[PDB]
């Protein structure tokens, strides 16, 4: 079987858990596959190329990174219950990029603050401990983002969650945007789902009860059903398989050339906010929003990584 | 008098635009107040103490600083028609950053291309250009903001423009969250405004029809009435003014001391995106939202300079 959703994350991740809650959504069936929280992971680099973070969607051979891009795609699955409502799709798109990015970020530096970083560590090995913090280090090492100073998160989470609390406060909508949540109410879930995670800091969260209730309705969605596969089965089953892209049927999909480059160009893509890492390949897939290159690795064959454009910087090799 | 509504602004300037067509949202007389595009500006440093952006409110001797500010300033002068409807007020306000920060530096920066910037600088003498060009170099030196590369500048914005027109195309409402403008409308407005103003490179916006049909129902608020002051009017108004915050009425606001800077601390507030300038003061206002800096100068006495909390960085001075 080589048509299943993989998804590869771990437990503790807020990106995952926006992943995992989308599944829920949607109701989708699908197979689990842990990675590591920190480097090495060679289990992964064979299907990513490089990108490091997590989560990532795998379906055969084809590797969807990044949550904004992996939503897409599941919305392409089931599109009802729909995460793009039409009638709200500027609104939409603009706040989950602002939740992904600002207000993640703000989470984080929040979380990081030493009673709120002691009560994510509490259960875990000293050693792995300085390792994450090194490892978290070398992840920001080319980028702008994931850098808030901590006063400036503390007045970014303030003032937002006032504007959630107002917004929830008229009793209008149970979610963002009406009576089913969008892709911006799961980008905002998970960065304050982080933030219920610090315990010793939770207590932000407590003072906003209507963003309180909201969490709770979130969270009721579940994460369908899951079972678990070994990273080495998932790499058997990219190796067994070939991507959509070099298919018969889906070699004669549109290919975006407006941007410059022509289908074949050799390109790298890599994240612009942190975790720069490129990931080489031929470009063979073009939309409008979203990117694929076509890649060969001695252990799982061809594969097509595929990335959204906005976050992301796609350049010519040469 | 020194009630009036003084906009420091110029003519150009796409953030002026924001505030002015808010201005004629809310049917608001103002009175005019050229300032120079570039350094030096010596008939603004009186008031800001030191911010250089564009534009500023002044109402005596209060100085208002940047658009999210400004707007909620006109806001509280004249509530209807509301910029902030409760309904909406967490998804407006994070469109409104997303606007006003990532998807103007890409306007910028689709702009900044060479026929764009030919287009931008037509009438203008080649001193003021290449000066021009040298100010916002240095107006960069100590942020992340404002210097989005050129082909990520092209994605971000086919990428919003597409989800803009599939949200107009739908025909449920003539702005983005109903059939009154909010803040979110403005932010973006001026973003697509400045692109329309690089004639060479306008043509993206005209591939979005409804997307240039809202553009025309936004330009139609216009700027209400407005008469020219001079510099020189405007400092001798704030001279002649006492700060809100030093009047008998004033002084018994309340003062958020959550953030852990008691009233009167010595402090710097600078914007944390681009033109990093710190403005020093005696902390005296402080909200959830905004902040407020008493300082002294010997041209106009004491004045308050205000900005928000988003963007800006407040510091202990020591
Ligand atoms: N924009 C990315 C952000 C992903 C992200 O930052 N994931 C965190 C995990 S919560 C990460 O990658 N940490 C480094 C790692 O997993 O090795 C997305 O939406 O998927
Ligand atoms: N966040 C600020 C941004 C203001 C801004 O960047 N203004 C531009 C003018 S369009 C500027 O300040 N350029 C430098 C200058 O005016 O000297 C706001 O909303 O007011
Ligand atoms: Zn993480
Ligand atoms: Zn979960
Ligand atoms: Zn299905
Ligand atoms: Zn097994
Ligand atoms: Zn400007
Ligand atoms: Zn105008
Ligand atoms: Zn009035
Ligand atoms: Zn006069």
């Amino acid at each position: 079987v080589m048509t299943e959703l993989i998804l590869h994350h771990y437990a503790t991740s807020p990106f995952s858990e926006k992943a995992r809650l989308i599944l829920g959504y949607k109701d989708q069936p699908w197979k689990s596959v842990t990675v590591p929280v920190i480097l090495p992971k060679p289990d992964v680099m064979p299907l990513t190329g490089g990108y490091r973070r997590t989560p990532f969607l795998q379906i055969g051979a084809d590797i969807y990174c990044d949550t904004a891009l992996i939503a897409q795609v599941l919305e392409s699955i089931h599109p009802v219950p729909t995460l793009y409502p039409a009638d709200r799709a500027a609104a939409a798109f603009a706040m989950a990029q602002w939740a992904d990015t600002t207000l993640f970020w703000a989470a984080a530096s929040f979380v990081g603050q030493p009673e709120g970083f002691k009560s994510l560590m509490a259960g875990l090995p000293e050693d792995f401990v300085k390792a994450f913090v090194e490892d978290r280090k070398a992840m920001r090492a080319g980028g702008t983002g994931l850098r808030t100073p901590l006063p400036e998160a503390v007045a970014t989470l303030q003032v937002f969650l006032a504007q959630l609390e107002r917004q929830f406060a008229t009793g209008e909508h149970i979610f963002l945007f009406g009576e089913q949540p969008t892709i911006a109410d799961f980008s905002v879930y998970h960065a304050l789902w982080f933030i219920r995670r610090a315990t010793a800091v939770a207590g932000i969260l407590d003072a906003h009860p209507e963003v309180v209730a909201w969490m709770h309705r979130m969270a009721g969605f579940g994460h369908a059903q899951a079972q678990p596969m070994t990273p080495a089965e998932a790499l058997a089953i990219a190796r067994a398989a070939t991507p959509r892209a070099l298919t018969d049927a889906g070699a004669g999909a549109d290919f975006d050339a407006r941007y410059g480059l022509p289908k074949g160009t050799r390109v790298t893509v890599a994240a612009t906010d942190y975790a720069v890492d490129p990931v080489e390949g031929d470009l063979v897939v073009s939309t409008r929003d979203a990117v694929g290159v076509l890649r060969e690795d001695p252990r799982v064959g061809q594969v097509v990584v595929h990335f959204p454009r906005v976050g992301y910087a796609v350049r010519k090799v040469e």
